[PDB]
Parts: structure tokens; C-alpha cells; sequence
């Protein structure tokens, strides 16, 4: 286990920051991912031979859609990655392996279509899963890979480790609903704000860890704002998508994915900053304040699109 992975100075340096970019270049992502195990974790949390290969089963498995693709996943690992090196002692040896290994998972098979969509198409995922249909779909999918004869990067964990990883993953996951958000915050503020929040409570590490999965889900807005406008096209490239299948089914959809709507995005995007992103990133950095340079991207951005509004760019 003497192998390390090293990156180009400049892929070395960057890669630390919040607002790093994972490039253009697929080949590179799996390093990138590699490197952030090692120097995250260590360099015998798990086997060089079955992470690479539970790696490459894993890009395999997602789908080639605009935005819920294989960069999304490596670009949220990276974000829990940058989180987790800025917050050392607050997480445990386990904690740190699964979160990592949950953001690449975290939309294994995704279609480019919302839970919503699903249950109004009458998909069969929506009859086997009632609620966060995609993120428990996704879960089964990472339990899948692992069962594959050579697959399983956990094996040298005892009984009680491999049970509880597992149970992070599954919590981190399903935390990625961004249904499931809205509740998740506005608890853990009450409990920050009354300063009843405890760490050591399993229950709200729980909470916690989910706020920390949002965070990184979103963190398009967290980059620079060329990545962030041009990631913001692969992502209406996929609601426009969803809108096109809902008026086949003989549904009016939302103006959020109606192509025929383009003209309101800047607007649709400044609601989303100021009632998800915003107040998403203010409580993260409240609970860890290491975790700023999110909110203070965030803002920025936002900043961006007031000024797409006012016909200046
Ligand atoms: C709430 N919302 C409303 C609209 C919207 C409404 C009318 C016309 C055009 C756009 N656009 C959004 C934002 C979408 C969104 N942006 C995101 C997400 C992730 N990254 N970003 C920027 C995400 O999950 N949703
Ligand atoms: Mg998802
Ligand atoms: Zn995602």
C-alpha cells in the first residue's frame, strides 16, 4: 500500500478550495477521487484493487444525462471532501469513509427526471418506494454494486462498523431529497438559535450530515460563476426535458420546466438562491464556520444574477 496518487501542482493546489473545478477531462476524475480518499481518510481505509474497480462499477451505472451524470457525482464528492478536510476532529474514521462514498453513489441510475415525475408517469420505481422514490432507488443501487464478487471495500470492517457505514450511507442518501431539506434546516436552526444542538447526539450528527449532503449537492453555486452559468444549462437541459414528458402525459408543467418560459430563469434562479442556497449554506456555516467560502460564493452568485436581470450581462 505505498502507492500514492499525486496530481499536477496545480490540480494539487486547486483541489483544496471549495470552488475547485474537476475539469473537462473524465479520465482524471477517478484519480481525483483516489486522491481525495487518501489524503481524506488514509492511504489503507481501503484495497487499491477493489476501490478501483467499485469506482469504474460505479461511473458505469450512471447514465449519460445532462447534469445527474458521473462529474456531478465526483463534483459533490469533492465538496463533502473539502467540508471534511476543513473539519477534521468533528468526524469519526468511519464518517468519513461512507459520506464519501455516499456523495459518488448518491444518484447511481439516475433517468434526468424528479421523483414528481415518476408518480405521474405511474413509473414502477414509484409503486416499489412511495416517498424519495430516486434517493431509495439509489440507495439499492449502492448495496448492489458492493454484493458484486470483488466489490465490497468494507469487507475488512467488523459486524457492528460494516452495519452502522451502511446506515450512514443509507441516511446520507435519502437526505439528498431536497423535499427532505426544508424540515432538516429549520430544525436544525430552532436547535442551534436555543443552543440545544449536541454533537454527540446520534440524532443530530444525523440532521447534520443531512445538511452537509444538501450543501453538496448544490455546490454548482458554490464555483465560479462561469461554472456555475454553464452548469445551470445542463441543468434546465434536464427540467425542460421533464417538461416536454409531462406535456405527453397531458400535463401543464410548472414554469420551472416549461421551455417555452427561458426568458423567467433569471428570476426562477434568485427565488431558488434566496429559498434553498442561501439559507442552505447561512446554517451550515453557523454549525461549521470553516465551511464559509460556500456561503460567501453562494452570495456571490446570487449577486450575478440580480445583474442577468438587469440586462447587464
Ligand atoms: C426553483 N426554481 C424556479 C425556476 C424557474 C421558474 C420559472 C422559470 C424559470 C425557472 N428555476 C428554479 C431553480 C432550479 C434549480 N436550480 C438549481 C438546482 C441545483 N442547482 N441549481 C442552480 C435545483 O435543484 N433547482
Ligand atoms: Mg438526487
Ligand atoms: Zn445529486
Amino acid at each position: 500500500g505505498l502507492m500514492q496518487f499525486t496530481l499536477p501542482v496545480r490540480l494539487c493546489k486547486e483541489i483544496e478550495l471549495f470552488h475547485f473545478d474537476i475539469g473537462p477531462f473524465e479520465n482524471m476524475w477517478p484519480g481525483i477521487f483516489v486522491y481525495m480518499v487518501h489524503r481524506s481518510c488514509g492511504t489503507s481505509c481501503f484495497e487499491l484493487e477493489k476501490l478501483c474497480r467499485f469506482i469504474m462499477s460505479v461511473k458505469k451505472n450512471y447514465r449519460r444525462v445532462p447534469y445527474h451524470n458521473w462529474k456531478h457525482a465526483v463534483t459533490v464528492a469533492h465538496c463533502m471532501y473539502a467540508i471534511l478536510q476543513n473539519n477534521h476532529t468533528l468526524f469519526t474514521d468511519l464518517e468519513r469513509k461512507g459520506l464519501l462514498i455516499a456523495c459518488l453513489c448518491h444518484d447511481l441510475d439516475h433517468r434526468g427526471f424528479s421523483n414528481s415525475y415518476l408518480q405521474k408517469f405511474d413509473h414502477p420505481l414509484a409503486a416499489l418506494y412511495s416517498t424519495s422514490t430516486m434517493e431509495q432507488h439509489h440507495f439499492s443501487q449502492t448495496v448492489s454494486i458492493l454484493q458484486l464478487e470483488g466489490h465490497n471495500i468494507f469487507s475488512t470492517l467488523s459486524s457492528s462498523e460494516y452495519e452502522q457505514v451502511l446506515e450512514i450511507i443509507r441516511k446520507a442518501i435519502i437526505a439528498t431529497d431536497l423535499a427532505l431539506y426544508f424540515g432538516n434546516r429549520k430544525q436544525l436552526e430552532e436547535m442551534y438559535q436555543t443552543g440545544s444542538l449536541n454533537l454527540n447526539n446520534q440524532s443530530h450528527r444525523d440532521r447534520v450530515i443531512g445538511l452537509m449532503m444538501t450543501a453538496c449537492d448544490l455546490c454548482s453555486v458554490t464555483k465560479l460563476w462561469p461554472v456555475t452559468k454553464l452548469t445551470a444549462n445542463d441543468i434546465y437541459a434536464e427540467f425542460w426535458a421533464e417538461g416536454d414528458e409531462m406535456k405527453k402525459l397531458g400535463i401543464q408543467p410548472i414554469p420551472m420546466m416549461d421551455r417555452d418560459k427561458k426568458d423567467e430563469v433569471p428570476q426562477g434562479q434568485l427565488g431558488f438562491y434566496n429559498a434553498v442556497a442561501i439559507p442552505c449554506y447561512t446554517t451550515l456555516t453557523q454549525i461549521l464556520p470553516p465551511t464559509e467560502p460556500l456561503l460567501k460564493a453562494c452570495r456571490d452568485n446570487l449577486s450575478q444574477w440580480e445583474k442577468v436581470i438587469r440586462g447587464e450581462e
